[PDB]
């Protein structure tokens, strides 16, 4: 499994700030072996698009399930691709719980980029209220299920493990917490969907992932790589693409 | 009042299409007197507006209540005025219906885009089962209150009208029906805001506008301009433009 790291701006920057943090990476020396993603504001997916090097790709952090309608406010997958952005994050935790997008509406979003061709980083986690009640693999199975339920191409599909109180906290998962879920959904995709998924499939961890904190967290067997936030928009964000190295 | 239309491209275009629509717009012979806005896709709006004339305003579809933060697919005025539009549409009958808009959240969402410097179109109307049981007056004015009730300044905000009933339907609201909502609200703004502002508020109409049907529309007293869904589109959106000639 190619190591991969996703930077999810979120909503921030501007075109002189972003153009900044561009040109940064664009220069830095990144590893070979790392897949990496940035996820811009949509605003800015046309411009990130055009000033990053080819090698990194782009992604947005949401689209809606049907290509073109009367959706005010929402972008479609035909239009993702339009600028020539290659990934969508779906499901996202604010998502979720601040936008209260549904495990249903999450599924079609889903099979809808798949079947427009673009790649996909859903995100799944638990509450903390459910983690100290002990259910966090009946609500990640739940989650996941919603998700698989809707892949046809596990090629295209990245699953991200962010647990909602590790995320803009600072309260970043242990490495065998972390470790624990991504064998639980590994083994989850290996009975439920095919050995050759769970073996391929990039299973990443997102939720307070810095450049002090990545070392330790990627050395885990089964977590392929970070969802990353809050450190995206800084300088360290290349240590985080350079964990493995 | 300067007639004021606006087009709301909802979820539709590439840029090989909105390229032409804008071909179509800056060459057009459009009347001196109607204030334009394009309401493009947010994918889209650095290209609108790089490529529209600058006498055509432009405006996000929607917008988030904060400057910046961790709201994963939103976007913010502070990014809109960046790209440089100048409108943003906020209410729209498929944010509230659709996404579950509330009131509350469009109050908070209009005093940001004020306080940021934007112009804003405040979207308001009934659904036909509330128009059949007699109350599309006690419902227009609680979602003008909601909104009014976080207006400092009156200068930049747009009143638009569109019934639920009529979007996308072909059931345009007759003459004599948007006269009569138009008037009441125009007499709301009277007694809870001032004359003074009762007078200089555009309070548009939107809901099946077409080519067609728009010179009885805009010859109504109280009708200053339509805000245009499926027509703004086609060709004929120049047409109702010069509504008044």
């Amino acid at each position: 499994r190619k190591f991969f790291v996703g930077g999810n701006w979120k909503m921030n920057g501007d075109k002189k700030s972003l153009g900044e943090l561009i040109h940064t990476l664009n220069g830095a020396k990144l590893s070979a072996d790392t897949e990496v993603v940035c996820g811009a504001p949509s605003i800015y997916l046309d411009f990130a698009r055009q000033k990053l090097d080819a090698k990194i790709g782009v992604a947005a952090q949401n689209c809606y399930k049907v290509p073109k309608g009367a959706f005010t406010g929402e972008i479609s997958p035909a239009m993702i691709k339009d600028i020539g952005a290659a990934w969508v994050i779906l499901g996202h935790s604010e998502r979720r719980h601040v936008f209260g997008e549904s495990d249903e509406l999450i599924g079609q979003k889903v099979a809808h980029a798949l079947a427009e061709g673009l790649g996909v980083i859903a995100c799944i986690g638990e509450k903390l209220d459910e983690r100290e009640a002990g259910i966090t693999e009946k609500v990640v199975f739940e989650q996941t299920k919603a998700i698989a339920d809707n892949v046809k191409d596990w090629s295209k599909v990245v699953l991200a493990y962010e647990p909602v109180w590790a995320i803009g906290t600072g309260k970043t998962a242990t490495p065998q917490q972390a470790q624990e879920v991504h064998e639980k959904l590994r083994g989850w995709l290996k009975t439920h969907v095919s050995d050759a998924v769970a073996q391929s499939t990039r299973i990443i961890y997102g939720g307070s992932v810095t450049g002090g904190n990545c070392k330790e967290l990627a050395s885990q067997h089964d977590v392929d790589g970070f969802l990353v936030g809050g450190a995206s928009l800084k300088p360290e964000f290349v240590d985080i693409i350079n964990a493995k190295h």
